[PDB]
């Protein structure tokens, strides 16, 4: 027999009195918390690099106006990344807590591989690498038993990047096959168009 | 790999109950998680109840809160609505609903140090946290006794509408902490009256 | 506070991108054996595919005229082939191979003397649709034992849920086609069916 | 000239009357009903096929979405055709009888012509074989005296089957003049948009 208010008794006594403390918290260990903004500032990392990557693209002397429209659009992207999961730590009373971000490389260029193929690989190595943050991110969910944590990341993010990862595959694979040149400028012609 | 239908659906085959009493679908589905789905419907249908008597204090001529009154009617329905869907998933599984006794919920919310309002609001907390820690319970035994889906369902269709349903009403805490008694209090509900 | 330097930690990231052309840019923490669960998974759809289609084929002769059945088991059919056509794409996604296997021959009659052709072949909808719904459950234990945590939430997200609402949806026609009876009954469930 | 009732009374009596033989059946032999089945089984045959194709090419690192999506819409185009099969067995009151379907390959690379030129190739051998195989099931019809079967195949698969042919050698012989590399790349590019 479930009574509410003999249950309940104690909960109310819980709710917190000081102003800075969240009401809303509850099972969501420091940990998480933590892992919640370690994530925010990986977003936002990658979203600063690609905002570089669009940078790089849009000089005039490099004229890859598909790269940059899509660099420029993968970096707002990112943003809403990082701000979903700001909004996230707040729903569970976590506080948001932005680090740092460090100074991205600036020159894209590439001898070998030529710009265009060089930029998406590393753009390719990027989403392997915020994935296996994120990764880490459901690790610490589940290390530490918070199942909705666990559930967010899944639902929100993990789809969402092996969808990206197959993306950006699809370029630098497209890029291979096309070529230096004519090739990669056609290519970037599609994907300004895409 | 190799894979031959018609053999092994045999085993399923003559699984097939022919009782008109027993459930055709019920697979994979223990006691112990047909239990626990009952007793969540209990919990949510409890809930609702309470939020109706809060409703029905709101609503008093003397208390005049419209704003509380409309949130409080509408958070019943919805609690309602939560255990009506438990109530499908039962059946979906092919488990038997068995609804349980409700008790008798408080009746009057008024309070001397902290008003009626702010009161009411942390009571609703309180209970929105509990049931939280009841759904997570439920979780607990699905993945303790291995069902995947029924641990997926809980998840999927409750989890994060709780924790969102937990940050509003903290939020209303918390206004109603910074807007003080009488005035504050009054303009509050005339913002949660008109809230969208 | 500098707590992630994102061009430190790629160069690993990037060293480990393949330059032989056929193998996967994208496959990530994707065994073999994840690889595997998932082809098999794919055949065990398309072989559930291939049977609803011969059932159609079976009711869609004059002699049995029951339509709804045949309109039923088609459009099973073609549902059935996206189940497996969503597994191959989500292989790609992954950077696994889809390898189809072979299909075997289904049965090509469902008369049934005693339970009657409706009956037993809803009957046999239900035990293969039980089936999968095992087969579903084994693939997501393989992501699960060789902590695949994005196959597992596919699996759940996409399969399992849907699978419980088939066998419920299959146990419901069971049991009114028992309710009915044979004749006029299966006939006129039939035509509800036709027009569900 | 003619009285109905005369003649009917002996055809009245001809009606089957077990449940399990087909009332519509008539002038139907054993032979094309086989035959039927046959082409059913290759029709779909086919339709596998062309979605292993299309497997193939939706490859991150194989990346020609044009092509796959040409060989995923042909499987399902195949399938119709091999439905619509089944439903003529069943207006004639022949038994549908689905056979097995064997394993297809699964990887369609190729060193010296390239994918997209190979596996064009091998689908236009796919299509003249199935060509060949509704020439024999007309062949059958004919040999039968079966006047209305011969004439569902003509109606209904042959032109539709020189269609497909021309279709696909035409892409065969554009591959060829494009040549490797950026003009596969564009070839695919017009496919997808097609
Ligand atoms: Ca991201
Ligand atoms: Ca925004
Ligand atoms: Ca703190
Ligand atoms: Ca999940
Ligand atoms: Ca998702
Ligand atoms: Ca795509
Ligand atoms: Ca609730
Ligand atoms: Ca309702
Ligand atoms: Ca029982
Ligand atoms: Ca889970
Ligand atoms: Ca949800
Ligand atoms: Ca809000
Ligand atoms: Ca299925
Ligand atoms: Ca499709
Ligand atoms: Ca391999
Ligand atoms: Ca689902
Ligand atoms: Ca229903
Ligand atoms: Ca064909
Ligand atoms: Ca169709
Ligand atoms: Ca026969
Ligand atoms: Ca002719
Ligand atoms: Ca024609
Ligand atoms: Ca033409």
């Amino acid at each position: 027999i479930f009574e509410p208010f003999e249950e309940v008794k104690k909960e109310l006594d819980l709710v917190p009195t000081v102003p800075q403390a969240s009401l809303a918290r509850q099972k969501y260990v420091d940990e998480s918390e933590s892992a919640v903004n370690e994530q925010i500032n990986v977003e936002y990392n990658v979203s600063y690099v690609y905002h570089a990557m669009f940078a790089y693209f849009d000089r005039d002397n490099v004229a890859l106006r598909g790269l940059a429209k899509f660099f420029k659009e993968s970096s707002e992207e990112e943003r809403e990344h990082a701000e979903k999961l700001m909004e996230y730590q707040n729903k569970r009373g976590g506080k948001v807590k932005l680090q740092s971000i460090v100074m991205p490389l600036s020159d894209f260029d590439h001898a070998d591989k030529g710009d265009a193929l060089h930029a998406m690989e590393l753009a390719l190595s990027l989403e392997k690498l915020t994935n296996e943050k994120l990764l880490n991110l459901h690790s610490v969910a589940t290390k530490n038993g918070d199942v909705q944590l666990a559930d967010f990341v899944e639902t929100e993010y993990l789809g969402e990047q092996v969808e990206a990862i197959k993306r950006i595959s699809e370029y630098v694979a497209q890029l291979r096959r096309v070529g230096k040149g004519h090739g990669v400028w056609h290519f970037d012609q599609m994907l300004l168009h895409e």
